[PDB]
């Protein structure tokens, strides 16, 4: 039953990993929400949808990437529902920033644990997939999403339909 | 409430846009699945892995296609959960092959019962989309995974691992 | 009299597309106006002027192919006068996208009507033509011109003045 | 027996398209004898010759494409004789003509009987092949041939050998 | 009221103007008349068809370069009915040619006018803008229009189809 | 009534010509129908699909040669009914193969014939003509044809569906 290539591979690290395939689904399926959000002929924001929809595609490749790790070190995967997003409507261009923040940040927070569990059972190169290719992507995207909701904030977002029609064009665009 | 766009949308049609668009990331999910399970070290048949990895994001790209109909239209898109798939071992090059052919069949099936309901609701853009977008690529979908299945079958898979390891390399490759 | 190569085209069909042709010139000099109107040195918005004159061009497009239509299937095209548009003054850059996406759906309700008819007569090729070169086109044009009133109005216009020379500027140049 | 692609395909669609293809075959056959008689050294036209022997290959074209349709939805082609032209001797440009514009429409007449056997057994993914391949392809061939005819009869073919001379030269070459 | 551009612009101009733009509007539907004329299959001259719908669209530049002018000027534009051509069936090319010399001479004597009020009001200006785009191109178009009259008359139009077919391949063509 | 070009033409090989005509076009239906079973989703060996179509459409290049030398020699063609092929259902790519052979070989039967005529007759151009274009095209397909029979069946069709599945791939691919 132990796969051939499988060595140093803790089963509980093999665990945390399916569990953060589904994070990474789970992300992608937010942005692709936000995304066409911003696609309501109602909201509108076409920069806006676009940087979403970009992320979501990011967030699949993260999982992806997770799933070939998975099959590289002799573990199995095993997948999960995708929860549906928290909300439909997602009301604004910085309340969709900060809440993407927020995901950000969540999903850093299990990147952190899953490399504390990879550190305690002496997985080197675990940690180092990690750190190679997960957790500065996560500080860029949360120093990125902090600066728009700094942004949008400064500019008078969510009031000033003006702020978020000039951040979708001069930032987003 | 009612969108500034909307015109001739029926709300039954907004609901099944809504389901359809569950069922294509569905579609994603379990041809992801599938993917991966053949890039495990004990199956390893990466061209079958490369071929069910573009027919997930080809559903993906369908789904998002549904997405930008319901906003188009100034329909509302509502999210559910996406179920996971059925099996996480898929057995075989043939047997997944199969599960695909079934899995596409009935998509197709849920596409033509969209198609009577745009025709009852009189709605010939819907019909129109649905005829261009979705009907044809079905019908070629179907076709090629049964002309696959074939070709294993008389091969000898799933019996003969030889079969299996040249369809993966002649016809997949 | 009859056509040597009309063959299951209904009178009441040809009319309808006499009538058709007659709403698409009208169109297309409703935009005419409003174009010119933005050329005006007291309204002085160069890119809703040139918006509005290319829509007039697609206008009469449109007419033209279905007077296209009209010879091929072996009908006559019987033209009537062009009547002059609502306004001379429209006002502001929101009100003219706001009678723009209201003649848009009317436009659009006449071409369902057309296609209703055309199905009612059993003239598949008349309700594929409809559908090929109208349908989405007008459903596109409706999203669109949803989009530019939403900008605006969450903008501030047509009381922002600035509102409405960005939007000028950042979307229709 | 059924095959495994088969979906929402009826026998009497089947049938009809195996009707549709041996009458397209005919077509060709009849195009391909109008061809040679313009290649007769009495009659030693050879920009008619070459307009009839493209619509042969333009027919035997639209056959083989009805059945490949055949294939992909499941049905079996069965294949009949291809009966012979009513004609040996085609007697002149006009003629030819005519005779092509009268066979154009039998074929357009039996498409449209095609599509709505489609119709009524629900099978949109059919009725959208005809719309799309063969009902504009039709009305196009018979505008055409009705405009040659017109041209012909006014030039004053086919007392006028002239006339055909030039219109071979002018309109054909 | 009065616009801040206004100079030397009497409203009797502007209103001449106004009435200028109507009548180059006018005309281009007239042409518009003609080439679809053409196009049909019991007419059946392409180039004829092509010719008068260059005529068209050449019409619509002529009005649009006015309405142009009334904003430059600060005058306003006041558009009114597009009158339906007098004809249905233009019988003939060279029916058809003599009436747009008709109508070319026609337009010809307008401007004419327009050009004496100007002088009479001493306003350079309209007078060169008529003089520069006007006056030139229309004695060229009379000419032009002028000489297909005369060849097909003299090639025997419109009793010899063959004259026609061949005007319109060598002349027109 | 005889042609102005015909000289030592006799009417026996004006016969066998038109009889010719009809053997070419029958085997170009005959390939056809290979190769839209070999299309079919239960056979689905594209390969041997596109060699039979090939053949079929070089069957009706065959018969074309042949009524321009009918017409070149002042000789009428007088077509009849193209019979349906023996089969609908070819069985296997060997049993396609081995009736093609025969079918071939029936063909080259006839030419031989045909120039034994053409000899009889006195009719040296006939005979170079025969030798020229068709003697020798026949003999290649005899042995091209046999060398693939030879494969497929050293190979161990058409019990190994393996077997034909790479003789489609590396042969006819
Ligand atoms: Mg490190
Ligand atoms: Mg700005
Ligand atoms: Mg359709
Ligand atoms: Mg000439
Ligand atoms: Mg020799
Ligand atoms: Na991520
Ligand atoms: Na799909
Ligand atoms: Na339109
Ligand atoms: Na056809
Ligand atoms: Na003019
Ligand atoms: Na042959």
């Amino acid at each position: 039953s132990t796969s051939q290539v499988r060595q140093n591979y803790h089963q509980d690290s093999e665990a945390a990993i399916n569990r953060q395939i589904n994070l990474e689904l789970y992300a992608s399926y937010v942005y692709l929400s936000m995304s066409y959000y911003f696609d309501r002929d109602d909201v509108a924001l076409k920069n806006f949808a676009k940087y979403f929809l970009h992320q979501s595609h990011e967030e699949r490749e993260h999982a992806e990437k997770l799933m070939k790790l998975q099959n590289q070190r002799g573990g199995r995967i095993f997948l999960q529902d995708i929860q549906k997003p928290d909300c439909d409507d997602w009301e604004s261009g910085l309340n969709a920033m900060e809440c993407a923040l927020h995901l950000e940040k969540n999903v850093n927070q299990s990147l952190l644990e899953l490399h504390k569990l990879a550190t305690d059972k002496n997985d080197p190169h675990l940690c180092d997939f990690i750190e190679t290719h997960y957790l500065n992507e996560q500080v860029k995207a949360i120093k990125e999403l902090g600066d728009h909701v700094t942004n949008l904030r400064k500019m008078g977002a969510p009031e000033s339909g003006l702020a978020e029609y000039l951040f979708d064009k001069h930032t987003l665009g």
